[PDB]
């Protein structure tokens, strides 16, 4: 179950940090790469083996930024649209599944997000839901 509040909640939330995605998305990564080596690891084609630290203000930051980005808005912007989410859902699964990524890891990410989110006003109870039922919807495929 989500509540209409806790969606109004996600919604107005991800809006405010959606306007400072320039410079907030890549501090979303960075915490997310402190938290999770195992997940960082799966970025080294991408970064081309530079250790961790190094990364932040690269080119292909600022570009997996803007891509995290337009995934999450659309997932936020059909949250009374299951059919919807389920097909965003589908590709998205079938994408990370090719790269030996884990329903867990995928997990991990939305637990950070939602930690994360709480700057911009959000509820981290709003955010950990909505990311239980796209959840639901993505393990039967990974
Ligand atoms: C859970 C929230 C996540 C969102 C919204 C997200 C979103 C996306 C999107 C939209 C893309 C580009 C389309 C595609 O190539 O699939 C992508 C690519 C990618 N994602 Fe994610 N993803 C998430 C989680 C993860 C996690 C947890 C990992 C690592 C364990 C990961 C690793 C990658 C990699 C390696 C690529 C390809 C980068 C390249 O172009 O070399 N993603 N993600
Ligand atoms: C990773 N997006």
């Amino acid at each position: 179950s989500l509540s209409a509040a806790q969606k109004d909640n996600v919604t107005s939330s991800w809006a405010k940090a959606s306007a400072a995605w320039g410079t907030a998305g890549p501090e979303f990564f960075m915490a997310l790469f402190d938290a999770h080596d195992d997940v960082f690891a799966k970025f080294s084609g991408l970064f081309s083996g530079a250790a961790k630290g190094t990364v932040k203000n690269t080119p292909e930051m600022a570009a997996q930024a803007q891509s995290f980005k337009g995934l999450v808005s659309n997932w936020v912007d059909n949250l009374d649209n299951a059919g919807a989410l389920e097909g965003q859902c589908k590709t998205f699964a079938a994408n990370h599944k090719a790269r030996g990524i884990s329903a867990g890891q995928l997990e991990a990410a939305f637990k950070v997000l939602s930690g994360f989110m709480k700057s911009y006003g959000g509820d981290e109870g709003a955010w950990t839901a909505v990311a239980g039922a796209l959840m639901g919807e993505i393990e039967p495929n990974m």
